[PDB]
């Protein structure tokens, strides 16, 4: 059910690519079936957050050769600091990388636990929820007010399509994919 939800739910690249980036790390999309739809998820978010401006680069969905080479690329014309990890976005106008996570649980939970695993870098966080509800840091949200809500709208009807399947509760009490 799962399974069928996120092929019918989300767009064929979206599915694709997380499908692939979990075969690599030899885990099973039919078995994860919570992490496969927590993947394409935040997929599509960081998408949906790329087509609002050029104003941002995307990082995830690329292999990693490509994202280092992306990320590398941008240290060395703007003068920032690489990250440990790839983040998610750069933003040409801020001028920083944007980690975005999104979360089942409380926005202030997920953002700590974020803000921790990634604590001594300069990168922007922006965390959304499946309730409307966000926290970036320095309460600076990056986006305009309708960018934001397409993200949230986007967000809430996916939580809603899985509980009209019953699969919601389920999804909720996993963690898997944050
Ligand atoms: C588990 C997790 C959550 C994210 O938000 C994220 O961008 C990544 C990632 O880029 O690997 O991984
Ligand atoms: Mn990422
Ligand atoms: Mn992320």
């Amino acid at each position: 059910a799962m399974e069928d939800f996120v092929r019918q739910c989300f767009n064929p690249m979206i599915v694709e690519l997380a499908e692939k980036a979990m075969k690599e790390y030899g885990e099973d999309p039919k078995i994860e079936t919570n992490k496969f739809a927590a993947i394409c998820t935040h997929l599509e978010v960081c998408f949906m957050y790329s087509d609002f401006g050029h104003r941002f680069e995307i990082i995830e969905g690329r292999d990693r050769i490509m994202a280092w080479t992306v990320v590398n690329s941008i240290c060395n014309t703007t003068g920032v600091e690489k990250p440990k990890f790839l983040p998610d976005l750069y933003d040409y106008k801020e001028n920083r990388f944007i980690e975005i996570g999104v979360t089942r649980r409380e926005v202030h939970i997920y953002y700590l636990e974020k803000a921790n695993k990634i604590k001594s870098e300069k990168t922007h966080i922006h965390i959304f929820s499946f309730t409307g509800e966000e926290m970036a840091t320095k309460a600076d949200y990056t986006l305009d007010e309708e960018s934001r809500a397409r993200i949230k709208t986007r967000l809430f009807t996916i939580r809603q399509e899985m509980a009209s399947r019953s699969l919601w509760d389920s999804f909720r009490q996993s963690e898997r994919g944050e």
